[PDB]
């Protein structure tokens, strides 16, 4: 694609969340770059409104699959980097087990040189002693997901699924079920792709020289499931 030629180098990356959860209203700004060649991503992300209500670990998904590595013989199946510049909408709904859920939306596009992933986050139902309001999921994220891609010709888009696992404080895990669709903003032509998926490894870390509420990730994400 066209798209996958704005790639080829590190591209700096921002993102801004608004959040609402059981009506606690937050926000989140992130900076930091991908490099879609070794499917690499460097993110710091600070809480600059109200005291965060939810674990950050929880945010991780929500807060740029375009800088998956897609192998040389599967990049004709790579949406995410075919819908861009003009970019795509990426919707989920993750559902926390014996808790509440998320619905997200956010668009994905450049602003200029900068790859900008602007969200909206709306969460209900949770439990007040529950282990997100609770906070009791600890700060790590000591499982890898697979992301399940299917294509949505029908919305000239994919779909997706998978499964993320947090680490709860007593040793046990919190499931995150989560259903995403993404389309595209513009109107130049996209990839459709055959089912595969990206193989997400993330981990969180803190700047000891940081006071504000805030989370450093590092993430490598690899298109994987076809020979
Ligand atoms: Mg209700």
């Amino acid at each position: 694609s066209k798209g996958e030629e704005l790639f080829t180098g590190v591209v700096p990356i921002l993102v801004e969340l608004d959040g609402d959860v059981n009506g606690h209203k937050f926000s989140v700004s992130g900076e930091g770059e991908g490099d879609a060649t070794y499917g690499k991503l460097t993110l710091k992300f600070i809480s600059t409104t109200g005291k965060l209500p939810v674990p950050w670990p929880t945010l991780v998904t929500t807060l740029v699959q375009c800088f998956s590595r897609y192998p040389d013989h599967m990049k004709r199946h790579d949406f995410f980097k075919s819908a861009m510049p003009e970019g795509y909408v990426q919707e989920r709904t993750i559902s926390f087990k014996d808790d509440g859920n998320y619905k997200t939306r956010a668009e994905v596009k450049f602003e200029g040189d900068t790859l900008v992933n602007r969200i909206e986050l709306k969460g209900i139902d949770f439990k007040e002693d529950g282990n997100i309001l609770g906070h009791k999921l600890e700060y790590n994220y000591n499982c890898r997901s697979n992301v399940y891609i299917t294509a949505d010709k029908q919305k000239n888009g994919i779909k997706a699924n998978f499964k993320t696992r947090h680490n709860i404080e007593d040793g046990s895990v919190q499931l995150a079920d989560h259903y995403q669709q993404n389309t595209p903003i513009g109107d130049g032509p996209v990839l459709l792709p055959d089912n595969h998926y990206l193989s997400t490894c993330s981990a969180l870390s803190k700047d000891p020289n940081e006071k504000r509420d805030h989370m450093v990730l590092l993430e490598f994400v690899t298109a994987a499931g076809i020979t």
